[PDB]
């Protein structure tokens, strides 16, 4: 059963540990194959965004810093959350390898966009990966043209609807995919008010189908192209969470942490600037 293979000792699944066991989020993975018409990538040591970093660290130093965080704070997970997408860069497999004899104890954990999830998903099984988060905004194209701009996949770049269905082609295959690896997959996705605001719940029995196990339903930041978009209620995005509860389980508690934070996302900390601002 794909049920006996998802349990909880992870925060980012069940919300009870979420505020009481550690994740670490690595800085590894910097390039990005998408546009996401919200996304903004940034460098500094302050917005809690999740494409915002303080620092981008090599996949050696990262072990490094994994290693450090181990002792003096409470760790049990090991994410690549990157500033980009941890399947378009290489550093994030090296690294991968590298933490699965240096850290046998910790599971380790991945956030991607499902475009490179065929390609890699045979490589995920074998690197001893536990979960892995697919960012999954819209199934019907004519919501999902509405939210990307560009995809680029086997050295060539897609344009609206036909960037788009390369996306959810991949996506959903590589959710697929990954069920069958005895990867448990979870489902973010972003509610655009206005736009897939009355389309979650679509969204939510597509995943379902391909076997995704958790869905974490989160309020847009407006930022990126949609910086004129309004943050959703959250009386709205209860609704939908209660609606979608009763066809997938969903995540209660996600605080949109960015690539670098580790620690408990109760009380975490992020990566110091870099010391190379004097004028
Ligand atoms: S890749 Fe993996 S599941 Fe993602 S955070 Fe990182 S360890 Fe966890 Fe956690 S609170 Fe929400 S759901 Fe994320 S944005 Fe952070
Ligand atoms: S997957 Fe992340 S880095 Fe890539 S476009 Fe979307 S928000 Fe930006
Ligand atoms: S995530």
């Amino acid at each position: 059963t794909r049920f006996a293979h998802i349990t909880k000792a992870h925060p980012c699944f069940n919300e009870k540990l979420h505020d009481r066991v550690g994740r670490v989020h690595v800085p590894i993975a910097p390039r990005c194959n998408i546009h996401c018409k919200f996304c903004t990538r940034d460098i500094n040591e302050c917005e809690r965004r999740p494409g915002v970093t303080g620092r981008l660290m090599t996949a050696d130093d990262a072990i490094k810093h994994v290693e450090k965080v181990k002792e003096e704070m409470p760790i049990s997970v090991i994410g690549v959350a990157g500033p980009g997408d941890a399947l378009a860069n290489e550093e994030t497999f090296e690294f991968f390898k590298k933490a699965s004899k240096k850290f046998p104890d910790l599971l380790k954990c991945m956030s991607t966009n499902g475009l490179l999830l065929p390609d890699r998903a045979d490589e995920l099984a074998e690197l001893g990966i536990n979960t892995v988060t697919v960012t999954v905004n819209a199934v019907d194209p004519e919501i999902g043209e509405k939210i990307y701009s560009f995809v680029v996949y086997k050295d060539k770049v897609y344009h609206g609807r036909e960037a788009f269905e390369v996306l959810s082609r991949n996506q959903l295959e590589g959710i697929e995919k990954l069920a069958e690896r005895g990867i448990i997959v979870k489902v973010n996705s972003v509610l655009i008010p206005g736009l897939n605001d009355e389309h979650i719940v679509d969204i939510a029995r597509e995943v379902k189908k391909r076997g995704a196990s958790l869905m974490n339903i989160i309020p847009l930041i407006p930022m990126g192209e949609m910086k004129d978009y309004p943050r959703p209620t959250c009386e709205q995005i209860e609704r939908v969470r209660n609606e979608v509860e009763k066809i997938i389980p969903v995540f209660r508690a996600c605080t949109q942490c960015r690539a670098d934070a580790y620690g408990i996302p109760g009380k975490k900390e992020a990566d110091k600037h870099l010391d190379m601002t004097p004028a």
